[PDB]
């Protein structure tokens, strides 16, 4: 609670099926009050395919997933504090449907 102002946002994102995603997203505030991250209708975290990780102090926020699916197209939304970033999400995919783990 002394100085919070976003100097970028996040962007669009663009890779190929089974390939990675990377969010970077810089904002000036070296502290920690209240923070949600919520692409997809589920809590980004869970493991290895996804989860978040960031370095200075929260002052570099780093995302990486992995695999990526077609399905993985979806809404990337990001609030802390009186700043709001938000990006689409794009994959390309090859089979038009799937019966691995739906």
């Amino acid at each position: 609670t002394a100085k919070n102002t976003v100097v970028r946002g996040l962007e669009n994102v663009e890779a190929l099926e089974g390939g990675e995603a990377l969010f970077e997203c810089q904002l000036s505030q070296p502290e920690v009050a209240a923070h949600t991250w919520l692409l997809d209708d589920e809590p980004v975290r869970t493991s290895e395919n996804a989860e978040v990780v960031f370095f200075e102090n929260g002052l570099r926020h780093l995302l990486l997933l992995k695999n990526l699916r077609p399905q993985d197209s979806c809404r990337v939304t990001f609030l802390a504090g009186d700043m709001v970033t938000s990006a689409f999400l794009t994959v390309r995919g090859g089979l038009e449907h799937h019966h691995h783990h739906h």
